[PDB]
């Protein structure tokens, strides 16, 4: 039992909302926030510059030592970082993003890293500015993630239609 709520089940392992991930990550202070991140931890926008906004910039900061340190990560590739006042662990996942050229194909290894935690909150990779479609998202994460997964979509509309079409 956890102290996740509202979210429709779609899975064994696989819930689903129409949140904000950021409000969600404040209401619920999970082990593990999921941020959707670039190779360059430039947290700009998207749920990225939400989630670091939400930290008074602490986010950037931190990533910005990291990159110094470590140089990029790979596209399909992950770090796990402080979750600040969010959440113990913010978990940064690079899924490609169409608007770069980037392969589609990398969006399951960007997924597969989430089987390293038994328990996350997570938005769809790749969708919103990142220029995928967000039921095809939906249905990598459902075939590549085992662990329990909560997805927060925070556009009404796409929810709604991710829950209708959804096989
Ligand atoms: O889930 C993926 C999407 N992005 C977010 N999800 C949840 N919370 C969010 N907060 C800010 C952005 C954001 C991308 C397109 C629609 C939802």
């Amino acid at each position: 039992v956890n102290s996740f709520s509202g979210y429709l089940k779609l899975t064994d392992n696989v819930y689903i909302k129409n949140a904000d991930i950021v409000e969600e990550a404040k209401k619920v202070k999970p082990t593990v926030v999921v941020n959707a991140a670039n190779v360059y931890l430039k947290h700009g926008g998207g749920v990225a510059g939400a989630l670091n906004k939400a930290t008074n910039n602490a986010m950037q900061v931190e990533s910005d030592d990291y990159i110094a340190t470590n140089g990029p990560l790979k596209v399909g590739g992950s770090c796990v970082l402080s979750g600040h006042n969010l959440a113990k662990h913010c978990l940064h996942v690079v899924g490609p993003n169409v608007n770069k050229g980037e392969d589609i194909q990398l969006l399951k290894s960007a997924y597969e890293n989430f089987n390293q935690h038994e328990v996350l909150l997570a938005p769809l990779l790749s969708a919103g500015i990142f220029g995928a479609d967000p039921i095809h998202s939906l249905r990598v994460c459902v075939d590549t993630v085992r662990t329990n997964v909560y997805l927060a979509v925070f556009d009404k509309n796409l929810y709604d239609k991710l829950v209708s079409s959804f096989l």
